[PDB]
């Protein structure tokens, strides 16, 4: 029932340039009832809440955390989403396989959840290892997808997950059209966002893998902003003529 569904990553997207974050929130703060806001972050819910206190993030309507593996409504965790993601998912088998790659080191326990297995790729290792990992995991027949970003972060998620799928679920939940949706990102864990039919903005300070993705799959609905961080969001809103 609103004119815009705004979905944005936090680190290096909404966050990173405090001045830009502040004028973006001031602008949005004057028409809060005109849009639904959702933060689609790689961070856990707790970590995202902590970031909110650190930089003064405005309260979103929804939180799509841990790369969309968990969705929080104003009322709490979305149990339907969790069950949907649990179907056919085999965390232990996938973990056993990933744990076997010497170039991969587990990320801290607090970065893990039932539907998210994360690692850090050795800076000295060849990125090609990610391709080998992906193929090996896929061949298990378990519906899994590999998210590689910033040249170091590796996330194993159910195929039904990732920011894009979480976004489409939210769109359906809110009866919001892709044409009324704007997704904002900066890295590989945002590619799922641009795979959707929503309008999208890639921040100027975007990571190499996202820029590479844009050069190959970039369409008319995708916008390469001149501004970095939060400034790219205001720029995109004007570009797509949202909140007319
Ligand atoms: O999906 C990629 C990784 O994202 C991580 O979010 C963080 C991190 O927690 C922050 O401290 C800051 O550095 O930005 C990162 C990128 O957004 C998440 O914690 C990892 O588990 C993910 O693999
Ligand atoms: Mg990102």
């Amino acid at each position: 029932m609103r004119q815009l569904l705004l979905i944005s990553d936090l680190d290096n997207t909404w966050v990173g340039d405090q001045q830009a974050l502040e004028h973006l929130q001031e602008y949005l703060g004057d028409r809060r009832g005109n849009f639904y806001l959702a933060y689609a972050t790689g961070r856990s819910y707790h970590s995202a809440r902590e970031l909110q206190k650190q930089v003064g993030l405005m309260e979103p309507d929804y939180w799509l955390t841990a790369v969309g593996s968990e969705i929080y409504h104003p009322e709490g965790l979305d149990q339907h989403w969790a069950d949907y993601l649990s179907e056919h998912w085999q965390r232990d088998i996938l973990q056993a396989i990933a744990d076997g790659f010497e170039a991969l080191k587990p990320q801290s326990p607090l970065e893990q959840n039932p539907w998210k297995i994360s690692y850090h790729l050795d800076p000295q290792a060849c990125p090609t290892v990610i391709d080998q990992l992906t193929e090996m995991l896929k061949e298990t027949g378990i519906p899994v997808q590999v998210i590689f970003s910033s040249g170091k972060d590796v996330d194993l998620l159910p195929q039904r997950s990732n920011k894009g799928n979480a976004t489409q679920y939210l769109q359906q939940h809110l009866a919001m059209e892709p044409s009324q949706t704007l997704v904002c990102g900066d890295s590989g864990n945002d590619i799922g966002l641009f795979e959707t039919s929503a309008r999208g903005v890639i921040v100027r300070n975007a990571q190499p893998e996202l820029l590479h993705w844009y050069d190959q799959w970039g369409d008319s609905r995708h916008y390469r902003a001149q501004s970095s961080h939060a400034g790219a969001i205001l720029e995109a809103i004007a570009h797509f003529d949202f909140l007319s």
